[PDB]
């Protein structure tokens, strides 16, 4: 089976194509994880994935979604990973962290808590920072604080600190979240940056965060580790076939800028939009950023059937299957998928005090 082939990547290698991709548990305070994170990434990692990427991790306090999310802003947040970190190494997964800064989508309520902006009056909220000040609209109408050209250094400097961190805190895999509608996204999107000084207007000006904080952090980030990105290559708003004519050119930088695979999503940037959710949507357009960047990539949504994923690693859609809900629902969904695809010894996914009694 294709799903349980190896795969390596500078110097790291896993051990079979399925990711579990980042995602957010909303159980931090003050950005420190806990053992609510510890366990169910040390779960994760046993269930058999080759690799775990652990959820958005905000570079800055405000960088947070919500007030439950992870942060590493300081050593002492970057220090409580590292024993996370250790189980996930110990259970045979590769560690990787998304670090992240949420923009204008930031001081959030949790999902299950409102999902919206919070109130004004909320003593948890904070002001929002972004390349312009315009709302995303609907249930985040707070209109974010422009930035300076000195928030703009700080911040890439809080992704430099963030990478230098997960570096000394033993992850092998780094994902810069330049996705969703968050910070990185939202200085591409002419949606949302309407800047007029080196940081907007052209294709080269809106690039030129993300472009600068991925050679800032390659600086500190070691070469011999995989250095990645996720980023929405289109937005379903009706530009669909130019943005992803300029999302293409920005992986041609951003692999000629040392990235070694892009995670394909969706823009999220604006809420006026349609969306074809389906299974394994993404895969056509993952190929084609695949092809005409000449870059490895992994995506996500849907995933979570077997043959699916199958398919879509036989039809060199994706190099990496990315498989968030279904381990939500199941950590040894690997397991799972061995057994469905018929994979020999398929019990073996899982460590022996688990799998000598499942053969
Ligand atoms: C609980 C939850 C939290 C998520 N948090 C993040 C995250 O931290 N960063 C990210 O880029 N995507 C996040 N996502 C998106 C997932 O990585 C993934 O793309 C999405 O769930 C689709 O894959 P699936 O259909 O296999 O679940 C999250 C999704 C879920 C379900």
């Amino acid at each position: 089976s294709a799903l349980f082939e190896p795969y390596t990547l500078k110097d790291v290698t896993l051990r079979n194509r399925i990711a579990i991709p980042p995602m957010c548990q909303y159980m931090a305070e003050d950005g420190m994880i806990n053992d609510w994170h510890h366990v169910h990434l040390a779960g994760l990692a046993r269930g058999g994935a080759g690799l775990l990427v652990v959820e958005a991790t905000a570079v800055a306090p405000e960088g947070r979604i919500t007030p439950g999310c992870a942060g590493i802003w300081s050593d002492a947040h970057a220090q409580a990973f590292v024993p996370v970190v250790q189980a996930i190494k110990a259970a045979g997964s590769v560690p990787g962290i998304q670090i992240a800064h949420a923009g204008r989508k930031a001081s959030a309520n949790r999902p299950w808590e409102g999902d919206d902006h919070i109130a004004a009056d909320d003593t948890r909220g904070w002001e929002t920072i972004a390349p312009s000040a315009i709302a995303f609209g609907a249930h985040l109408p707070k209109v974010p604080r422009e930035m300076t050209l000195d928030d703009i250094a700080r911040v890439k400097q809080d992704f430099v600190d963030a990478a230098r961190r997960a570096r000394d805190a033993g992850f092998e895999w780094i994902e810069l979240h330049f996705a969703h509608g968050f910070l990185g996204q939202s200085f591409f999107s002419e949606h949302s940056n309407k800047r007029t000084d080196a940081y907007g207007g052209s294709f080269d000006n809106r690039s030129r965060f993300l472009l600068e904080t991925l050679a800032a952090v390659r600086e500190v980030w070691p070469e011999n580790l995989p250095l990645t990105a996720r980023f929405g290559v289109l937005e379903y708003d009706g530009r669909d076939e130019q943005t992803l004519e300029e999302s293409i050119e920005l992986a041609r930088r951003f692999k000629a800028g040392g990235l070694d695979l892009l995670s394909v999503s969706v823009g999220f940037t604006i809420p006026d939009t349609n969306i074809p959710w389906g299974p394994a949507f993404m895969g056509p357009i993952a190929e084609r950023v695949r092809r005409e960047a000449k870059l490895p990539v992994t995506s996500a949504w849907g995933f979570g059937t077997p043959q699916l994923a199958e398919a879509a690693l036989q039809a060199n859609q994706l190099d990496l299957v990315s498989v968030g809900r279904a381990h939500l629902a199941d950590p040894h969904w690997a397991y799972f998928a061995a057994k469905e695809l018929g994979v020999e010894k398929a019990s073996w996914t899982l460590p022996a005090p688990y799998a000598h009694w499942l053969e």
